[PDB]
């Protein structure tokens, strides 16, 4: 079975990989943000939306991963070979969940197409040589003849 | 945050806990069953249903957990540091995912009501003394 | 004072004793079952029914007994007198509470009249020589309303 | 399960805790009093009331507890260990049943509303400095 | 800034000081009483009244003070300085909070005017020579 | 009793905790600001608002806490014991009161809804990687 967690939400793992790790908040900051904005919906008996359902699982899975990793770290041989487990989370599964949690939280806040446009805008900005690009990053929340039809 | 994965699906962790561990298929057998019955839906770009959305994540999370567990296990050469890891998976996170995967797969197949009534029927059957109970278990499809 | 806990429910200690100890689930399994079927009612501010009131007290009383028995067991030095306390619970008060808890839970589920007729049916079945009786026990659910104002 | 015996009767464990231990009659005196006032109703085939149902179980439970404690207590040899059981009963489960038995007996006699306001009245009287408070306690019946 | 906690409630620190220390219940007994009478209002999302708001902060401030005093007491080497910390709380901030907690709880129960007249009534009674005064204190609820 | 000081003001301790410690002005700077903006109201015999009532108690509670801390500090001879007491308030109760004083002062100035939206705005901004976020923080007065 080849399941892409982003496919049902109009994205792909390959698209989220266009963003380097430095772009994403930490998991703990993503989790704290999910609580501050969406705790009541996330804890409710109502589906709310597919992003809500998915985000619920991602949060619980991270708990699963940390419980197992902590149990491994609390009973493994060298209290120096924990730096390896911590590093393995940071270099591998940590970035995956930063991508995933950021994706659902930001989609719930700004909508999929704003999220997907910002994904490419920032991924292009950060690949432009710093001496040739605008000093500040593009901004996620951003975006006459209104008078004619008054 | 205290999230119960079953709450949006009309159940609770405690209700699933009413079923003994011996009740559930293995994770591998649940995953192969999800593929045989629902692969095309699980792999499609359509949400399909909230159970589909949840099951997609549960399957992927298991991969995450096993990747971590195997990588830890393949870099241990003491089988007292190795069989312990397998035992921890079997007794702890393995049982959680057997409950979760069975719940979503069976709900997709039979409906929540049927699943919730069978949870109670079987949990009560198995707690009845074997000499006083029907020799065969109740049947989910009915 | 001579109080029979079953008398207000149209039964008697003697009638409940017609079932052998082998018939009843364990206390733990009756407690799990009461929670699985009736947790919300048992925890509510509503009486619900005399069976609910009784089952509430029975559950808490068992807690009292286990607390006392555990405190006694933690202050006994002989590890064979600790097993004697365990045996005293199982042979004496344990059977009493298995009878009582089963009675109230089954009555809430199937009704008093079904419960009492099953009591007699199973009690007669188990007393029939195994070579002369049906190979399987009778079944509670196969047997074929006061509002309690106050 | 978290069951509060007083909740279905419009009270709580913590509310009964507002009264000091010295406020309650002894278990024996409560048992004598239930017998003197309500023996016939308690022994009848009529439910009579939720308080009757509860009090029936509380009385029998105390019997269960005393049988166990007596069976334990009659099998020790050190008279400082025997008294240790007596102290543990008095400090713990004895106070719980004094609270419970008084509550149901007093409710049957005076009504829940009178009982609850007396719990508050006496609880406040006993917490007032003795040199500042009325020389006699408040009275349940009035 | 010179803030008197009683000023917005029609009283003053000097007026509460007219009652001797022995008049007031202990902080523990005031906290238990606030819970018994007003727990639901105090914990509710509704302001309810300025007394509710003030009492909410007073309770939490006492928690803060006890946390600090406990942390200080557990890190003092000299166990005679620890008892000194205990004495300083009882003689100083403990008395201030007995005044404050009593004031808000009694105002919620009997109203401001009854409380303030009782303050003067008891303050005058206790300053009358015991051989010349009525044997019993005046009564707040009358 | 479980009282959240923000609940009657439409917030919770958890929501205020979303802001890191370095977001908040110092207690002294908050107290100076309360004096410069609201001294006459805080000292007046009028309730003014629940925020006024709450802020009045918070200021006096900090006074209580500092009086206790100063009395302890003036009776410690070791200047490293005094620095630890100073450090403990800053790490602990100081942060609680910085949160509290800021919340009431900013609510009186800008309104609850602006304050709550700003807590989330700044809380999200500071969790965005500095190389990916706007160089300047969002502005409370918008
Ligand atoms: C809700 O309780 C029940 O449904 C019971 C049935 C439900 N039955 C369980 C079954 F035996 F498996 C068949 C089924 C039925 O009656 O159809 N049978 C019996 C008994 N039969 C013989 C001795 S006890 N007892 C209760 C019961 C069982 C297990 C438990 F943990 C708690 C309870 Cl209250
Ligand atoms: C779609 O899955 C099923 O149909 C299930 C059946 C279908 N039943 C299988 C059967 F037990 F063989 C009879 C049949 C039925 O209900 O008719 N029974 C049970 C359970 N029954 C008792 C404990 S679990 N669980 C699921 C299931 C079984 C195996 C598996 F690998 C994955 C799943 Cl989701
Ligand atoms: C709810 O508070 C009260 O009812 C008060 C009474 C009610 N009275 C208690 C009584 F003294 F017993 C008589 C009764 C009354 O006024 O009728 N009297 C007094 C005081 N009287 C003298 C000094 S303090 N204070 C309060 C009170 C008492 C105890 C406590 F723990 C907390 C409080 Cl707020
Ligand atoms: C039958 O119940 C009663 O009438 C009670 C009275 C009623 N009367 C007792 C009295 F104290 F003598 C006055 C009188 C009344 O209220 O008029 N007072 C009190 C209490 N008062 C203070 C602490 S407990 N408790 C119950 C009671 C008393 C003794 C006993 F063994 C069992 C019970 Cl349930
Ligand atoms: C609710 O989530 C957000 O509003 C996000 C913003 C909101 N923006 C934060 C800001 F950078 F400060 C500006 C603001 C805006 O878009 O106006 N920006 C970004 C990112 N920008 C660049 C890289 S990630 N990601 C999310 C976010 C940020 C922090 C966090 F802990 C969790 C999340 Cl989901
Ligand atoms: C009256 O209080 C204020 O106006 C506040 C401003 C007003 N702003 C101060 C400014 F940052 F300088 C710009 C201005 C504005 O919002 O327009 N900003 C902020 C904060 N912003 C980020 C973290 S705290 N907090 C309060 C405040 C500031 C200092 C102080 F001593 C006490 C208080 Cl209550
Ligand atoms: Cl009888
Ligand atoms: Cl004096
Ligand atoms: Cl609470």
């Amino acid at each position: 079975m080849d399941i892409d967690p982003y496919k049902e939400f109009g994205a792909t793992v390959e698209l989220l990989s266009f963003l380097p790790s430095d772009f994403f908040p930490s998991v703990r900051d993503l989790l704290d943000t999910a609580a501050a904005l969406y705790r009541d919906a996330l804890e409710s008996p109502e589906h709310c939306s597919p992003h809500h359902t998915a985000l619920r699982q991602a949060i619980l899975c991270w708990g699963d991963l940390m419980t197992l990793a902590t149990w491994v770290g609390t009973n493994l041989e060298d209290p120096a070979s924990r730096d390896l487990v911590v590093s393995y989370v940071n270099t591998n599964v940590g970035l995956k969940f930063r991508q995933l949690l950021w994706f659902h939280i930001s989609c719930l806040t700004f909508g999929r197409e704003t999220v997907l446009e910002y994904l490419v805008s920032f991924g292009v900005w950060i690949r432009t040589p710093p001496a040739a690009r605008p000093p500040n990053a593009p901004i996620l929340s951003t975006l006459v003849e209104n008078l004619y039809f008054q």
